[PDB]
């Protein structure tokens, strides 16, 4: 799909069996999801951005589908006001800017 | 120009005679720019991302060129650790997500 930028480009998807809303986000270097249960181990870590830093935690190699194709990648956890999807899963799903 | 997203979508733009470069940032709602020399008059405001709030001065009908295509609209100077144009602008010039 062509997304135009008129309001936040929030897609929806499904992670962890959840689903869930997010905002494409070619900003983000990762995905940062709210605070939600997922499985496998992980390492704790800080990530930054505008505002400053949260604590989050890693997970390595989860499955997402993002508007309905299938991603593979680092999700990072934590106290984030919105879920985003960052870079690191877009080249994945094959995301482009065009303009 | 389609812009692929395995590095950051960092552009160059033109405000305020300087050149900058900036990130392509679909997660902003709005522009934000490193402490930099604008014209005209502002209001002080306040922007939250992820990690919190900063506080910045807010410029209205700022023109700048982003990858040489022009665009006018609100821009805030701030202490951000990146220049980030945001949805404001980029709908402006054209900007789509496509995958």
């Amino acid at each position: 799909p062509q997304i135009t930028l008129w309001q936040r480009p929030l897609v929806t998807i499904k992670i962890g069996g959840q689903l869930k809303e997010a905002l494409l986000d070619t900003g983000a270097d990762d995905t940062v999801l709210e605070e939600m249960s997922l499985p496998g181990r992980w390492k704790p870590k800080m990530i930054g951005g505008i505002g400053g830093f949260i604590k989050v935690r890693q997970y390595d190699q989860i499955l997402i589908e993002i508007c309905g194709h299938k991603a593979i990648g680092t999700v990072l956890v934590g106290p984030t006001p919105v879920n985003i999807i960052g870079r690191n899963l877009l080249t994945q799903i094959g995301c482009t800017l065009n303009f």
